[PDB]
């Protein structure tokens, strides 16, 4: 309504049309995902869709801070502080929407012991070690993730560590449906997803599920 929506595929537009469910991806330490914006996207999700979920950064976000020169303890402290801050803003907006918070907000670290996430994560890690092209594509995303969180050095070793985050986040981008228990869903973000473009152009041994999309939200 107040957002221009772009699509990764034609199938994403078909899913979007149906308005069954959306995943609002909120990012840590980024300038965009501020109290004002976070509210906007929730009000938008709420108004247009039957249901929505929020996906916040997982534990593996420490890795990104460690690569930006942070102590393993200092990184876990900054991660906890940010996620709690994000949770408090999100919970406030969900109440304003007269919706329950219970099972609405997730982290990509929450489904570590979920059989469906375990399967998808394994299949992705296998490709990361076998497929050389995919490994590179991941490291490019790791490099962008380090840049985007540049508020407060780089080597190929640094990028393999930062890739642990990418790998952990990925199962929600390919097939979130059996993990968060949805029929069909869209992962909504503010920028395009280069890895996804390549996934969609069958460049790897991984596939984004038919009941799964990716949309780009730009403020009107």
């Amino acid at each position: 309504q107040n957002f221009k929506v772009d699509f990764l595929t034609k199938n994403c537009k078909q899913i979007y049309q149906r308005k069954k469910h959306v995943i609002l991806g909120i990012s840590p330490f980024t300038s965009k995902y501020n109290e004002s914006y976070i509210r906007k996207i929730i009000q938008w999700a709420n108004s247009n869709f039957d249901d929505f979920s929020i996906l916040l950064a997982g534990e593996e976000s420490k890795n990104l801070l460690e690569c930006l020169g942070y102590s393993s303890s200092k990184a876990n402290q900054k991660v906890r502080k940010e996620i709690k801050r994000q949770i408090r803003f999100c919970e406030d907006e969900i109440i304003k929407c007269n919706k329950t918070i219970t099972n609405r907000i997730h982290r990509f670290s929450d489904f570590k012991n979920n059989i469906y996430y375990i399967d998808i994560y394994k299949t992705i890690v296998d490709q990361f070690n076998t497929d050389s092209n995919f490994k590179n594509s991941c490291l490019k995303m790791s490099l962008q993730a380090l840049q985007s969180k540049g508020k407060n050095e780089i080597t190929d070793e640094t990028l393999e560590y930062a890739a642990q985050y990418v790998l952990a986040e990925l199962p929600f981008f390919l097939n979130a449906n059996p993990i968060i228990n949805t029929q069909e869903t869209l992962m909504a973000y503010h920028a395009p997803w280069e890895l996804g473009t390549n996934i969609i152009n069958d460049q790897f041994n991984l596939k984004m599920n038919e009941k799964q999309g990716y949309i780009i939200l730009t403020e009107k």
